[PDB]
């Protein structure tokens, strides 16, 4: 067995103190190895991200815009924690594919069948005014070319919407296929447990002050640096038994989705930051019917 | 007469503490006194520019691309007082327009007939390299559509050229024609002295660090401010004789003129800051052939 003891998982991309050379072959390897891990992928960021919001206030009152939502399944826990804590929001669904029925029939959330452009993020920036915009994008098509309009499409929401925070899908080019550089928003780059197995693949977390908006240059020398580090991660970090982890479950990335469960806030009252977190692991698989 | 009495002019934008109601009529006044005045406007906001980055240590060793350059009859001047400093300066010149001949037969400055685009800037970037370039732009095609595609032009040239510092054109679109808000690069306003009469236009000046590059968002109430602020300056302050200055003109704009001209670097001594920038306004005037 491959044991070791960690104080605390790598939470951030800046965090990760080490590299390898990628190995190709790694593509080939199992991606997955749970029934809609993609599903829990994204509620453990977008809980972790909107609870943050909580923290410093901002989320009360405010409308979140998901792009890229559909199937969205998952952003039924998601409306339903927030809405049973007491948080006001209203939710936007927007995707030109369909939602999950499980969606329908809330007053608090809309869904909308419609592929965005510049000129719609326009017409609903009209229509939601006054309302303040917290955005959510989860878009995909990828190539470099692929990725690079995603891109230029996410910093387009920014500019439009103009939010007051956003969490934005995040996945350097390869370096090998590199077309040229490009800007990103200035956030934490928020690491993601249950990610595929060999996934370079994290989370743009960004609030917004005053008018400004930083802008981070990506060269390809960057690109070697995220191939490198993401790789050391997946390669060897995931593949840990944490053994001072007392919990049910010790393998890495359950250590890892135990500290952003610990951020998250319940109406009943534990006695311990375990007891918290069991429940919310328990809850959050019974709802996407993961064992 | 207008008399007055004042310690410093306005130096930046944000200095400017007051405001008019804007006269539309105002637009059919005498907009220059002066014969080569915009070469004279244009000349002394580089000086102060290039004279700053001398003081930080970035200009030796670069290359200023000027883009939007022609005629530039007073590129020359600039060009001769590094050079005779012993600064050591490349200047690549470019527009689609023909530069003054007095430009022509100097081995440290290139003139290109080009209107450049995205494409041409990635071309000359890959050329360039690996030498640290200084923007500066000048282009001029305006309504606020022709503006917003002057502004889009400029932020790809920072965006492609990775410039150490730059030196936009920088006049805010009239709250009357607004079409939609837009990013500027975020930097020191810098005020022109001699620009015409009533023009709103003024030098964004940048100096970049990092791989990041901040931008600030301009809104339809910021355009209102703009307007406001600057016909407050022209119409009342550069109006004013400060009387206290003691220089053989007393114009507000000679005395704005004095506070540039005052940061110059002259391989000549002088006992008193009042002998230098005579001397200096002296060399320049003459040069531009204004009496
Ligand atoms: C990875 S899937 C999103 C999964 C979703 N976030 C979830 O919770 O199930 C990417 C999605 O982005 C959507 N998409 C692609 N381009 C889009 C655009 N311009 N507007 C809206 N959605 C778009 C696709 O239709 C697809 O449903
Ligand atoms: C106000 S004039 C510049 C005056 C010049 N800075 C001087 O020192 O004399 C604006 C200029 O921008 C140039 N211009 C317009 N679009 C351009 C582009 N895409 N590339 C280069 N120059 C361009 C025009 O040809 C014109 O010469």
């Amino acid at each position: 067995m491959d044991v070791v003891s960690l104080d605390k998982p790598f939470m951030y991309f800046e965090e990760i103190d080490n590299e390898l050379d990628y190995e190709p072959e790694s593509a080939n390897e199992v991606a997955k190895k749970l029934p809609y891990q993609g599903q829990l992928k994204l509620l453990l960021g977008e809980l972790f991200f909107l609870s943050k919001l909580q923290r410093h206030g901002i989320l009360d009152g405010a409308t979140v815009v998901y792009i890229g939502s559909a199937p969205g399944t998952h952003i039924r826990y998601l409306r339903d924690h927030f809405y049973n804590l007491g948080v006001i929001i209203k939710w936007m669904l927007i995707d030109g594919r369909h939602h999950d029925p499980i969606l329908n029939g809330l007053r608090d959330v809309t869904l909308v069948t419609r592929f965005v452009d510049e000129e719609y993020l326009r017409s609903i920036k009209k229509q939601l005014h006054p309302s303040k915009i917290i955005l959510i994008s989860d878009v995909a098509s990828p190539s470099t070319a692929d990725l690079l309009s995603n891109y230029a499409l996410q910093n387009v929401m920014i500019s439009i919407l103009n939010p007051v925070a956003s969490s934005l899908k995040w996945r350097c080019p390869f370096p090998d296929q590199w077309i040229k550089d490009f800007y990103i928003p200035h956030g934490n780059k928020m690491l993601q447990p249950f990610a595929p197995s060999y996934s370079a693949e994290m989370r743009l977390l960004s609030i917004y002050t005053g008018e400004n908006m930083r802008l981070t240059r990506v060269t390809k020398s960057d690109a070697v640096n995220y191939e490198k580090k993401m790789y050391y991660l997946n390669k060897i970090v995931r593949n840990k038994v944490v053994v001072n982890f007392d919990y049910p479950n010790q393998e890495y990335d359950y250590f890892h989705m135990y500290f952003m469960l610990r951020t998250v806030y319940c109406n009943k009252t534990f006695p311990t930051t375990k007891a918290k977190v069991l429940f919310l692991q328990q809850s959050i698989f019974r709802f996407l019917n993961i064992p």
